[PDB]
């Protein structure tokens, strides 16, 4: 088989062909990949950089796909467009969102990786680098935590995946998904799907900061109750993953898991 990404220092230019909105600002963007046959080269977990010149700066940002190795053809993005003339604090919005936003089909964007610290290597088995100058870490758990906010969910739904596709995979994932309102937990359909198809392995969460009247899950910020009852326990030494912007890990995440009995040393941040 034909792997796109070939050597980490090089930058491979692909095309738009599909572009879906997911929400009033996030969408999934698919590429494609030199050939139907090619596969992307990704390991679960990582993640690759997109780079374009936009206004006299080099713009390069890190994204990670939902997609996999098993997709022959295509890479698929989930990106939150910052819209410009949308926040006070913010009126010229985000550089490459909104580059990608403007992007007509068959437009191409340079591709680079993979990268990221993390690696799922099947089975509960997990290659973690304590840092980006030492070997992988492996550790086998039986359950995983997984907490994540907004675009957050992409590294998760690719382990999610990834152990789902397995039945000879025995991890249980319990994701705590956190989001401002209801039309804004990204790839909603595809989350029940999984809970709905592998319960026993997949156990599924919700809160918003702001929910509907009539609402069956969580409101307001991560909480501490909200991890003990939707992620496992501390007791099965699970590995618990987060990814959501950083001030939510700083005041949500991390001392509510330091409440509940996780330790550091089994978490990761991606
Ligand atoms: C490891 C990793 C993985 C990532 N994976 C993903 C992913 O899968 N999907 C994804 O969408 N992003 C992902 N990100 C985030 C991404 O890399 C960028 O931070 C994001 O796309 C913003 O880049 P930008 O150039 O569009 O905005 P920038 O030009 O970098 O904007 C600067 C900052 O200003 C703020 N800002 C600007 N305009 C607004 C606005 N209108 N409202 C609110 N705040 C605003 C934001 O905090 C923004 O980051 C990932 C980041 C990392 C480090």
């Amino acid at each position: 088989p034909a792997i796109t990404l070939e050597s980490p220092d090089i930058k491979y230019p692909l095309r738009l062909i599909d572009r879906e909105i997911i929400s009033h600002d996030t969408r999934r963007f698919r590429f494609a990949l030199p050939s139907p046959q090619h596969i992307l080269g990704l390991p679960v977990g990582q993640h690759i950089y997109l780079s374009a010149r936009i206004d006299g700066n080099l713009v390069v940002r890190p994204y990670t796909p939902i997609s996999s190795d098993d997709d022959k053809g295509f890479v698929d993005l989930v990106i939150k467009v910052y819209f410009k003339d949308s926040h006070p604090k913010f009126p010229a919005g985000g550089k490459m969102s909104q580059y990608l936003e403007s992007m007509q089909i068959g437009d191409t964007i340079e591709f680079r990786g993979p990268s990221g610290l993390l690696v799922y290597q099947g089975k509960g088995k997990f290659a973690i680098r304590p840092d980006k100058k030492s070997n992988p870490i492996i550790r086998t758990v039986k359950s995983v935590g997984m907490i994540a906010g907004g675009t957050g969910i992409t590294p998760m739904l690719q382990v999610i995946r990834a152990i789902m596709k397995d039945p000879d995979d025995h991890t249980v994932c319990h994701l705590l998904f956190a989001n401002q309102t209801e039309k804004d937990i990204l790839l909603r359909p595809e989350l029940e799907e999984l809970r709905n198809k592998h319960s026993a392995r997949f156990k599924l969460w919700y809160t918003l900061d702001r929910a509907p009247e009539a609402w069956d899950y969580g409101q307001g910020f991560v909480n501490e109750e909200m991890i003990r009852d939707h992620l496992p326990p501390p007791e099965e030494e699970p590995l618990v993953l987060m990814c959501g912007p950083p001030p939510m890990i700083q005041y949500a995440c991390l001392p509510n898991l330091d409440h509940v009995g996780h330790p550091t040393e089994r978490c990761f941040v991606f």
